[PDB]
């Protein structure tokens, strides 16, 4: 599913991501925009053989099981395919574990490089929430 910007913002809020670990909703929308262009079915293979899955490009090296990432963990206790669903629940729940792991949203390199310190509120500007 390819979300609209305000559509994603509302789904993220309903699932409790707004101000989760102190990160406003625009942070989460910005991260999703540059991780997946709001496409839930986005996948990208990393050099190290792991894969990133879904709207927030959650990596199989630590967080989900895809059966093809040797020596990896599954800390969200889910199949990576569950992060590709049109329903973002599984991605949100896993993202909450990720952003609580100590480094905040810096876990998402595209957030650090393209969202952090910018006017992230623009991503929710105009949306009915
Ligand atoms: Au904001
Ligand atoms: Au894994
Ligand atoms: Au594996
Ligand atoms: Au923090
Ligand atoms: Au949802
Ligand atoms: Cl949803």
């Amino acid at each position: 599913k390819v979300f609209g910007r305000c559509e994603l913002a509302a789904a993220m809020k309903r699932h409790g991501l707004d101000n989760y670990r102190g990160y406003s909703l625009g942070n989460w929308v910005c991260a999703a925009k540059f991780e997946s262009n709001f496409n839930t079915q986005a996948t990208n293979r990393n050099t190290d053989g792991s894969t990133d899955y879904g709207i927030l490009q959650i990596n199989s090296r630590w967080w989900c099981n895809d059966g093809r990432t040797p020596g990896s963990r599954n800390l969200c206790n889910i199949p990576c395919s569950a992060l590709l669903s049109s329903d973002i629940t599984a991605s949100v729940n896993c993202a909450k574990k990720i952003v609580s792991d100590g480094n905040g949203m810096n876990a998402w390199v595209a957030w650090r490089n393209r969202c952090k310190g910018t006017d992230v509120q623009a991503w929710i500007r105009g949306c009915r929430l």
